[PDB]
């Protein structure tokens, strides 16, 4: 019983969409798609409806359209955004060609409520408390988010919290420094980088490394945790990056609780093991929800992980016509969740 849909133009751009979804009022335009506010009729709850621009203009837009689906649809977690519903107007295969993507509504998001004002110590807790639980999870499945920032970051009025990509402050400001610089081995780690620069700029109200560029960006950061000892150097695999390390005068590493005096101690001491240059000795998600700074909320029996996701699709090289089918069949597959 396929619904009946309507139509209509906003902001330049043709929305058709079933009768089920009522009342849409633009919230934001991006790169690769733009976003309303809808009503519903089904649950009587507000939605967000992203309808993707042009997804099978050529082999990226169809890998990359074929890519956000297959993750929204692994995402079953109450810190990770989740997907209520995916629609096409297309009756076949041979007419397919637009994708809509419906989840929650949420209320506001992270960059909103910095600029406003500094946020309390039993507010930061909670808050990185629930990315933290987030990361566990889709960590578990050797998924990277890579551009957490707090405009990624979205929240309701009891301080719910999940973590999005909206797919647009630049991201060079959250970056971790192996990843930016491509000067060794990276893993799921880059994003506690991010996180701890987030948790910084939530105790202090100040973007803690606000860079002009990739150069400036890498001074501000070894200003703070110092240039790289011998031992740290002794894993960098790229001579330009050692050779541009080494040409630097040197920098101490500066002691935390100078920096961000009259912060709770617990929280310096969790922000001294997030921010360390050495990926290997960095903090893990799981790791840093057993640190003491979480005692109010910490619960080993309720931080689950994810069922194993299948990313063999990111290696194969395919035509336009090729991921459009396989986008198509995952349309078709879909289960909604429990109401
Ligand atoms: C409809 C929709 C569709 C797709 C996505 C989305 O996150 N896609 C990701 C998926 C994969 C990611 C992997 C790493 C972990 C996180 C997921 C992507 N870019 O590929 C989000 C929304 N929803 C929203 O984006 C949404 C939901 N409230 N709000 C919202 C935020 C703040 C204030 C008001 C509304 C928004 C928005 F940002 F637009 F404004």
């Amino acid at each position: 019983e396929r619904p009946t849909f309507y139509r209509q133009e906003l902001n330049k751009t043709i929305w058709e969409v079933p009768e089920r979804y009522q009342n849409l009022s633009p919230v934001g335009s991006g790169a690769y798609g733009s976003v309303c506010a809808a009503f519903d009729t089904k649950t009587g709850h507000r939605v967000a409806v992203k309808k993707l621009s042009r997804p099978f203009q050529s082999i990226i837009h169809a890998k990359r359209t074929y890519r956000e689906l297959r993750l929204l649809k692994h995402m079953k977690h109450e810190n990770v955004i989740g997907l209520l519903d995916v629609f096409t107007p297309a009756r076949s295969l041979e007419e397919f060609n637009d994708v809509y993507l419906v989840t929650h509504l949420m209320g506001a998001d992270l960059n909103n409520i910095v600029k406003c004002q500094k946020l309390t110590d039993d507010h930061v807790q909670f808050l990185i408390y629930q990315i933290l639980r987030g990361l566990k999870y889709i960590h578990s499945a050797d998924i990277i988010h890579r551009d957490l920032k707090p405009s990624n970051l979205a929240v309701n009025e009891d301080c719910e919290l999940k973590i999005l990509d909206f797919g647009l402050v630049a991201t060079r400001w959250y970056r971790a420094p192996e990843i930016m610089l491509n000067w060794m081995h990276y893993n799921q780690t880059v994003d506690i980088w991010s996180v701890g620069c987030i948790m910084a700029e939530l105790l202090t109200g100040r973007t803690l490394f606000p860079g002009t560029d990739h150069i400036d960006q890498l001074k501000l950061i070894l200003r703070l945790v110092g240039t790289p000892g011998a031992e740290l150097l002794k894993k960098i695999s790229s001579e330009s990056a050692r050779n541009y390390i080494q040409s630097l005068a040197q920098m101490p590493k500066m002691n935390f609780a100078n920096v961000f005096i009259g912060a709770n101690p617990l929280a310096v001491d969790l922000l001294e093991k997030m921010l360390v240059l050495d990926s290997d000795k960095r903090i893990t998600a799981a790791q840093a929800l057993a640190h003491a700074y979480f005692a109010q909320y910490h619960d080993p029996d309720d931080e689950p992980v994810a069922d194993p996701y299948d990313q063999s699709f990111e290696s194969r090289d395919l035509l336009i016509d090729e991921w459009k089918s396989l986008t198509y069949d995952e349309v078709i597959s879909f289960v909604p969740p429990p109401l």
